[PDB]
């Protein structure tokens, strides 16, 4: 009554209590998305260069986009996308990927509205759907039929996705390289899910904040670069997770002017400006980036393969205790099948209707120092209790982080 | 019918065609709500320590603000405000003024409530109401009965604010020191202010931006400080007008918990995180400040009289060419009444509908060299008519800047 019927639903974190459980024991912290490492000295050096140049990069910038900002990222994505962008037009920055979710749920989704969601899912498609008016529609990728699995593997049915398409569905929220799972969507998935797009007028929001971080040979492919998808679809990016810096919060829209104009709007309306100095930063990284693409010494080349070996690392670590991990194609994330031990120990203390990975993760925080993330709080409530045997890991991690990791599971080992 | 309904009539800024218009020509711009001079040496030193210390400040932080920021807003405002500020119930780090105002909005206005706005009013109020589903319902502040007016004359008739509340007043919004007009709120007003939202069980919204910028020996009070008030106000700041530093968009809500956790819940489903090192930035400039509070050698003592001698210097200038100057007691601007020029130049070009002093702006952009604002897009479209004879300068810049100023008056005088 005092609060907008809007936050109906939405207050609650599942992230808290965890994050709570975890800094009251000794622990190494795998459940957290993002580096434990600097970002590259480029990139570092890139906001160095911000906040000791002009003083003016002190002041305001340009409501839509800090001009060689918005410059870089319409040539870069647009020579990657097979498309021409306007800087003007075209391209929005915002408050990282986070913020540029925000901006497009608010813009196009409203009372009624349908959207349909890919589990699992980045957690905040779900109240980011419902602070909008518009109503959740949930598809889930399921695992085919070794012992390791593999994302690849997680099927998206075309008959169980074609008979989620109403005449009221909005939007599809695709998000590729998917979080938590690592799944890197291939060309015929992205066909499937294009082509229904198309036949029943959708608008495909698309998350690609993790886009440089593919492993094994896969290509990232953007929806929007498909024939006919530019004019239905918003393409989003993250500074954060592109130069492994996080805290700078810089992400982006592109997209084509008929549907930008309302994601404008809506920015107009609420933070107006982004930050100067993190967007000149941002822009001289890509400059960077763009400058070395496809040589050895670049990031976007040198960084995957270290990542790679991290992931390796992980997998083999995590195997050796009975947890089954899935290989992931992309992402910072693995995901562990705990299957085996929801068998050997199905009577783990918690709250009525409480998941079993919720229960195992606080468990393994109290008694093995390992911090991961219930993969249930990525599903819809319905599905949480197939979906209960997974936890996410982070292997994006300095060295020292995955030998201590070692350590605990050497020692989880005995007994 | 593509777009969210909530965008219905806010998609138009005034602000664009005058920007374009100054872009083409030869112009001093005192049309621009920034400082054109650095910031103060150890905000940018801040700033540069941030993204060259403790690399893990390139990673996210708290969601609810970077603690040591809090803990500073908390510390410095609770002795400020004569309250008890718990930084985690109490405080929320936003992406500016402007994005907690959004996030205040959004928490709380709902469809059909009504907010009390005080003409003239930072123009995003409307909007930020209308999207939110609200009814804005607007009070005009009216000078009162030499040549020079004062802001402290324009007055706020107890009767009409008081019939403006109804069963369905949700929120008033207060900006105190005043954008445009620049007055600053006397210690009876805002007691009138406090008796009517405390009847009507009303929030406040308490934009208090310009908060140090005050002059001529006059004090700033938050309404928030007032018998009762803490529990139903919301106070709103900006390190941006704080430090002369409006490129790093970092502002802050104060408030009660019961409140603030609506507010928390927005955040949590639209930015997430604010940035970390301009958070970082912001915490060191204020235990500077704090360390030097009331010192002549502290920013808050010595930027405001430095400012005032520019506020000053153009109330001199303008006046000498047959602008009449309206004195302010706070904030960045001074607006002159443009009646004379009505009356000797009524019939300047523009479309049908378009007040006066948008008229004269472009008429002066074009002929004079000089930009400003009319103060016309401060007002309701229905107050427009009335208020058409006002235009708004900022005075907040380089001694340069004011000298062109100077030259610009003196050739506009010669006929
Ligand atoms: C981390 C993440 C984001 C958010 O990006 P920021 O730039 O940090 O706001 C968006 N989507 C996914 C899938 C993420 O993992
Ligand atoms: C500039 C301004 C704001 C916005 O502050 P930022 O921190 O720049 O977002 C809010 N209110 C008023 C009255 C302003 O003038």
């Amino acid at each position: 009554q005092l609060q907008a019927r809007r936050l109906d639903g939405i207050d609650y974190n599942p992230w808290v209590e965890f994050v709570k459980l975890a800094s009251e024991h000794d622990v190494v912290n795998l459940g957290q998305g993002f580096p434990d490492f600097p970002p590259p000295d480029f990139a570092v050096e890139a906001f160095q260069h911000a906040v000791s140049g002009d003083f003016m990069l002190n002041q305001y910038t340009k409501t839509f986009g800090y001009p060689p900002l918005t410059k870089i990222l319409a040539s870069f994505f647009g020579e990657l996308l097979g498309q021409e962008i306007d800087p003007l037009r075209n391209v929005l920055v915002t408050v990282g990927g986070y913020g540029a979710l925000f901006t497009a749920f608010q813009a196009l989704v409203d009372e009624g509205d349908e959207v349909i969601i890919i589990e699992p899912f980045f957690d905040c498609y779900e109240p980011m759907t419902m602070m909008a008016g518009g109503r959740p529609v949930f598809v889930s990728l399921k695992p085919g039929p070794g012992e390791l699995g593999s994302s690849s593997n997680w099927q998206l049915d075309p008959m169980e996705l074609a008979g989620k398409f109403t005449s009221r569905t909005k939007a599809l929220v695709l998000n590729t390289p998917n979080n938590p799972l690592g799944k890197v969507f291939s060309r015929e998935e992205l066909e499937l899910v294009a082509s229904l797009c198309q036949q029943h007028d959708v608008v495909c929001i698309t998350d690609e904040v993790y886009q440089w971080m593919v492993y094994d040979g896969h290509q990232h492919i953007s929806i929007a670069s498909l024939p006919g998808m530019w004019e239905r679809t918003l393409t989003i990016g993250s500074a954060g997770k592109t130069f492994s810096a996080t805290g700078w919060k810089v992400g982006w829209v592109l997209g084509p002017d008929h549907i930008m104009k309302h994601l404008r709007t809506v920015h107009q309306n609420s933070v107006f400006h982004c930050p100067t100095q993190s967007q000149a930063a941002v822009a001289e990284s890509f400059e960077r980036e763009q400058l070395l693409f496809r040589q050895p010494s670049s990031y976007f080349v040198q960084f995957p393969q270290a990542m790679q070996r991290c992931r390796d690392h992980m997998i083999r670590s995590l195997q050796s205790v009975g947890l089954k991990p899935l290989i992931p194609q992309g992402s910072y994330f693995l995901i562990t099948d705990i299957s085996d031990f929801k068998r050997k120990m199905p009577d783990l203390p918690g709250a009525v209707d409480e998941p079993y990975d919720r229960r195992f993760v606080k468990w393994m925080i109290k008694n093995k120092g390992l911090v991961a993330i219930p993969v249930s709080i990525f599903y819809s409530v319905p599905h949480q209790k197939h979906f209960d045997h997974y936890i996410r890991f982070c292997f994006v991690k300095d060295e020292a982080t995955l030998q201590a990791m070692d350590e605990k599971l050497r020692k989880w080992k005995v007994e």
